[PDB]
């Protein structure tokens, strides 16, 4: 019904530091015939669930350094790949991908797996989407680990969440240009540019899911949605602000990648004030946008912060 394609299994043969077994679902209500991949690590019967959401133009591979730390603590860790990324199916038309398409997949996943006691771990798109989830079923959410992310609200309600789109020129402007313009988009080269500490191997794992451009429609659409926010996105992200500010009673841990030209400190400080009870952020000086690349440390420090309240 939704025309999609699937990456050949052989593209993931040679992955570096990703020994996690695949789990798939192809029976989600609203996504017929589409197969979603997700990792499910640690004790399946654990009380605590770490729901790890990735963003553009990545996949669960991004949390590979945090997963073992959260698992080792006794938690179950869920790390789904959005349709159009990783090992999940990829709709071939850019028009199929919208903010609700991705947000409703997550609410479906969460219901399907019956996830409870959720510690939400987000960044980038994982956070644009993920921060609008708790208000849909607040009983399932208990903690939040937030890295460089904000809400896709309208320019007037929160100028900080809109200003980065236009400036600086080597910020989101550069990001979007690198992603939606080339007719020969090489993810490994893009990642090496935006996360300069990746090895060749790690960079290659980020291109793994896309053999050619026909597999990249979701990758092309995400940056356009940051630039052109539809009405549902705006209304939903605007209502989320109220949730975080007045309804949220959980534990929060915030980590900022200080070299991020996109969602760095001028975006993170304002998010921190809207999140009720958000403590002082852990600023990682050498980290850029992809804070997970410096994940072991964020994982360790947040568990340490959350233990100190149990
Ligand atoms: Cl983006």
């Amino acid at each position: 019904m939704i025309n999609a394609i699937r990456t050949p299994d052989q593209r993931f043969s040679n992955l570096d530091q990703y020994p996690f077994s695949p789990n798939y679902l192809d029976d989600l209500p609203g996504y017929p015939g589409l197969r979603a991949h997700y990792l499910d690590e640690g004790n399946s019967d654990a009380e605590d669930v770490f729901l790890c959401l990735h963003g553009e133009p990545t996949w669960s591979y991004l949390y590979r350094k945090m997963i073992p730390v959260f698992a080792e603590s006794g938690a179950r860790v869920i790390a789904p790949d959005f349709f159009g990324f990783g090992k999940s199916d990829k709709p071939v038309d850019e028009e199929d991908y919208t903010f609700e398409f991705h947000r409703n997949f997550l609410l479906a996943l969460i219901e399907r797996l019956d996830l409870r006691n959720i510690t939400l771990v987000v960044q980038d798109w994982g956070g644009f989407l993920g921060l609008t989830l708790p208000m849909a079923d607040p009983s399932r959410f208990k903690r939040l680990i937030i890295m460089n992310a904000c809400l896709m609200t309208d320019p007037v309600t929160q100028p900080a969440f809109s200003a980065f789109v236009t400036q600086p020129a080597d910020g989101f402007t550069a990001w979007k240009y690198d992603l939606v313009t080339p007719s020969d988009l090489r993810l490994d080269q893009f990642m090496k540019r935006w996360a300069p500490t990746l090895t060749e191997a790690e960079a290659s794992a980020y291109a793994a899911p896309f053999p050619d451009t026909s597999y990249q429609a979701g990758v092309r659409k995400f940056p356009k949605m940051v630039a052109q926010r539809d009405q549902a996105c705006i209304d939903i992200s605007t209502e989320a602000i109220s949730f975080w500010q007045n309804d949220w009673n959980g534990q929060t841990f915030m980590a900022i990648g200080m070299k991020d030209k996109l969602l760095g400190p001028d975006v993170m400080y304002p998010m921190k004030a809207l999140i009720n009870g958000c403590p002082e952020p852990l600023e990682i000086a050498d980290a850029g946008h992809f804070v997970q690349e410096f994940g072991e440390q964020v994982a360790r420090e947040a568990l340490k912060h959350f233990a100190e309240t149990e």
